[PDB]
């Protein structure tokens, strides 16, 4: 009876939901519950640049020794340059410790474990709402986790005054998890003016910003999407940055990401990098080779770098086209502003749980109970069907 | 000054040692400090079966979605079959929870995090000595870590009576880390009789054995090397098993391994699997695809499975040949029994720290300060040079 007290892990309602979508016999059914990018044909793409890199890497069959704890040197440098910009002063001054991680998740974990060890009495604050695994990772890492106001139910927008006042009230060294852009699940983002005002507070109150940038390239392009990170670093604010290549390389299953920490000087950055390697040593020893070689080859080969940025920008524009298409489709029925104001792969539709049920059962369109829709699930084959469905449900009243 | 209290991570003496080996101008220098398998030509091999699988996988360029938290289903089944044997009764009765992990390290981590959560007051016992990262992983996971007698300095063998008595004295649910075979760093292994006697105690005292099998295939073949795991499971003992594919697939840098937990019934195994997935969710969300596809393709394709087992057995025999060659070489000079009695990639030479210095400085042969030599670093080009060196150092006296 050694494991008689091990409780069963709670079933995943999304899995159940997708099982119901599969059994659904209706030809016009639409699934917008899976939060990943699909292309114009509703497929998960293999990016041209990625395929081309893999092809080149294939003609190089060599041994696979252990990587350093911090991962591949070329990868780390490419990632740091991509995130902060090649010309970033914090990069030139050696104030940034960067390592290869297992997706954005791995970066959050390594960061959390480092922070718990050196800031054990700090607590963590996330947005209301936030990515479903933020609370899980940081609570299991040993942190008390709290929330700050963020999404505005009434507007489909941002409670910036309430967000700013809550964060302004935090004690020094409070860890504040922030979406860089393309908020998951709501799609509600700060503008660059709100960002500056938030950084004023974060700096003055000596807080610890942990920026989660999982969608660099899906909001307004690679550079604008990293504004929060780059502006924090230009102003010398102690910042951790977790970036994911799952979405913008379409490499979800090869687990590639980065963790960067911006420190007060190069000496500090090197001590921090060593302790981040320490967190890795206590976890998985060292990261994997395949995905990092692909990413490093794409970012570091100008022809491939260009091909990658081009396809990613086309992905960015396709989502924006779908936002406009569903918006215009809804105008034909019954504040649709949220659909074009929100950004990235997700939108908080503001539909009630009942309306979500109706959308599914009556109109065969599947979104989350929270009202989260994955805009990337929209294409020419279904955007009319969806806009019609949601328009009818909204018009009929809550 | 946010990170003013982050202490510098201690330098790696092995890295320093290898830097000195590189600068060493002597043509006959020999490095036996790197603990990985090298072939007859002193290279890290790419196994034929692995190359052939990679070739086949290359002709299949599809999308890379997230894997399940527990990893690829085909991989898990193949790994479980390889470790316990296809016909194992615990496998047939569904008493084993198996998931894909990030190397053997990742398996130790996921296991440790699960154990800390459900057995928080248990402490951990490792062999004296043990793998350099055992203490680090389990202490950082929140466990008090202790040792039991193991290596016998005077014999180059095993203190089995002292080992058994120490373990017999542990309270229920004590976590006991055990090398399945091919002990790292000493090469001293239990025989199957000692194993049965140890399991008697582990069972009776209701302990929690955590078996670390990082070298299945390098001692006496895949089946015999897993005897401890298979016998624990046949006898119904609650057992965690961490197995690595780094060494026996030569896939160090693609981070592939497994974690298996043997439970009292299938119901328990399923609850445990869910909580192991929980540990993964709190860490890196889900594992990577490339390496697991390669391993699953090799193990599950009979032609490749045969080619793999054959090359691994040839690797196993090459190490044994080097053990005999250095033994016979030492007999030409000055108890050399340890060299043929110890097993796997490592041997504890029993050389003093001074003798290790002499071996390096005078004879250009590099082993660890502990006297650990990697036998796999021996080949026809250097085994005579090494035996001569060690023979002279031993003969000249401590």
């Amino acid at each position: 009876h050694m494991f008689e007290h091990i409780d069963a892990y709670p079933g995943d309602p999304i899995l159940t939901l997708n099982e119901n979508f599969q059994k659904d016999p209706r030809d016009q059914k639409v699934n917008l519950s899976i939060g990943i990018y699909f292309d114009a044909e509703g497929r998960i793409p293999v990016m041209g640049a990625v395929r081309e890199a893999e092809t080149a890497l294939q003609r190089d069959s060599g041994p696979k020794p252990y990587l350093p704890m911090v991962g591949l040197a070329a990868y780390r440098d490419a990632v740091q340059s991509l995130v902060f910009g090649a010309d970033h002063p914090a990069r030139a001054a050696g104030r940034i410790a960067t390592l290869q991680t297992l997706g954005g998740s791995g970066a959050l974990k390594v960061g959390a474990d480092f922070l718990k060890r050196y800031f054990p009495d700090s607590q963590v604050w996330l947005s209301d709402p936030s990515w479903e695994n933020h609370r899980f990772i940081f609570e299991r890492a040993g942190f008390t986790v709290n929330t700050y106001p963020y999404y505005d139910e009434a507007t489909g927008g941002l409670k910036f005054d309430a967000m700013l006042a809550a964060i302004d009230a935090l004690p020094a060294r409070s860890i504040v998890l922030l979406h860089a852009c393309c908020h998951n699940p709501t799609g509600v983002d700060l503008d660059e003016g709100q960002w500056e005002k938030l950084i004023d507070v974060i700096e003055a109150r000596e807080l610890l910003p942990f920026v989660d940038m999982a969608y660099q390239g899906f909001g307004a392009g690679l550079d604008a999407d990293a504004f929060a990170v780059r502006e924090l670093a230009r102003r010398g604010v102690p910042t951790l940055v977790a970036n994911s290549f799952s979405k913008n390389f379409s490499l979800y299953g090869e687990r590639v990401g980065g963790l960067s920490v911006v420190c007060e000087d190069a000496a500090a950055a090197e001590r921090v990098l060593g302790q981040l390697a320490g967190a890795v040593r206590s976890n998985y020893s060292n990261p994997q080779t395949y995905g990092a070689k692909v990413v490093a080859a794409v970012l570091g080969t100008p022809a491939l770098r260009k091909q990658w940025e081009e396809e990613l920008s086309a992905m960015c524009r396709r989502i924006a086209r779908m936002r406009q298409s569903i918006h215009d489709g809804l105008r034909d029925h019954v504040a649709l502003t949220r659909y074009v104001k929100q950004r990235g792969m997700f939108t908080y539709t503001g539909l009630t749980e009942s309306q979500v049920d109706a959308l599914r059962e009556v109109h065969g369109v599947y979104i989350l109970r929270s009202g989260r829709m994955c805009v990337a699930g929209l294409n020419d084959s279904n955007v009319g069907i969806v806009a019609d469905a949601i328009g009818k449900v909204l018009k009929s009243g809550a």
